[PDB]
């Protein structure tokens, strides 16, 4: 079929979700393939030898590791659909500054505010919520960070939404009260097709970081 | 141009190096300006708020910083001057993917293995080694990772190999007799003007290295 599109994935991985947006977005019909992570498949080795990771995107059989490159391969290759990125160089050098930033910082912090205790729990803490402030900073008034409509900085950076009750609880932190413009626009995010069938809710994801405890490093 | 380039750098940043060369690639014509990265200006402050940290690219008077990303516009805004990705969506994925693996762990590996002791030190080492390899089997038969010409894998790695007698040193590995087909890459990106112009010797970042070592955390 005259394009094959294949997707390993996990469901709660948020750098899996970014790619399940990206293709919903381009309309891209394709095949999802759930690996566990505890017994990664032949397949996933083959396809990912160096970080063994997911997602991995396989397109006519040809593997594309490391979420955000997936995503920009999606966006060059599916290009006479909804663009994702800006045509601009300047302002596509911002927009991958921007997913970088979430992209170096929101899982790893977000990480460390369970994995640490005392007063580095409590610095992790305070530079999560600057993050969340920053990125809310770079939105402004608009209602995406890709202007009118989904951009890499939404699709970067959305999934995260959906550990949040997790990060709230284990990392014991107040997001919604601190950040109620970053809420409101991750519910303006879920408001879209490609973003609302490719997110879990947040119930689902805290329940599995819950049974995911010792490999997560809680806490 | 006409079109003003300025340049914030420290000069054994691998980082920056990579910045230098593509400029070099491209013939632009750039001022340079260091930094000291223990009293950091309220240049860099200013160009780089989020991160704090060089290379800054200044574009006509705009920053872009994080060294792939300003790469990557390099090769975006002077598109009539040689190539430095390809042009094929997959081929430009792979690129990435591998830009990425550099950035990753090159620069973190390397360092582990004077930040570590004893066996976990041996570990950082036989992972760095690895790394090496695997670069060593992506080269495979061509010239450059480029192909017959420099591409962006050449400059985001060959910087590193500035470090090595540090690596080497304060890592207590013998790289040139493990990875004897990277090493002979690696001199024949210094026999590229581009390059040549942009990278200190090994000796002179040796010494720089040793000098911090309290910033680096040698062990
Ligand atoms: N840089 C990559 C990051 C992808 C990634 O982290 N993938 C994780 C799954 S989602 C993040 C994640 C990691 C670990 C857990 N856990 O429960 O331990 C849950 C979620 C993975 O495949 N890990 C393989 C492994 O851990 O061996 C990208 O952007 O694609
Ligand atoms: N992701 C960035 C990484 C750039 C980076 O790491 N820059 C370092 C300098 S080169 C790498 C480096 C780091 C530290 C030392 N040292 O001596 O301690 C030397 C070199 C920096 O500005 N750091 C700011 C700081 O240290 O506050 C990129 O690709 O541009
Ligand atoms: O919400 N999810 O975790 C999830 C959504 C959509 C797919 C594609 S079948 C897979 C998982
Ligand atoms: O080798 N170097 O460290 C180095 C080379 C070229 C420049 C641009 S003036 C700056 C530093």
């Amino acid at each position: 079929m005259q394009d094959e599109v294949v997707l390993l994935d996990f469901w709660p991985s948020p750098f899996g979700m970014r790619v399940r947006i990206a293709l919903a977005e381009k309309g891209i019909k394709y095949e999802y393939k759930e690996e566990d992570l505890r017994n990664k498949s032949p397949l996933l080795l083959q396809m990912n030898p160096v970080h063994k990771k997911i997602p991995v995107l396989i397109h006519n059989g040809k593997p594309i590791c490391e979420s955000l490159i997936a995503v920009q391969y999606i966006e060059e290759v599916w290009n006479d659909r909804n663009p994702l990125l800006p045509s601009d160089p300047y302002q596509r050098a911002q927009t991958r500054f921007w997913a970088d930033y979430v992209d170096k910082k929101i899982y790893d912090l977000g990480r460390k505010i369970w994995t640490s205790k005392g007063e580095e729990k409590e610095a992790a803490k305070k530079e999560f919520i600057e993050a969340l402030k920053l990125l809310e900073e770079q939105l402004g008034d608009k209602t995406y960070f890709g202007g009118d409509n989904l951009g890499f900085v939404d699709i970067a950076l959305v999934p995260f939404y959906t550990w949040f009750k997790a990060y709230e609880t284990f990392g014991t932190l107040n997001i919604e009260s601190e950040c109620p413009k970053f809420i409101a626009w991750a519910k303006r995010c879920l408001q879209k097709e490609s973003v609302a069938k490719s997110l879990p809710d947040q119930q689902k994801v805290y329940e599995f970081i819950m049974d995911l405890r010792k490999k997560l490093g809680i806490e």
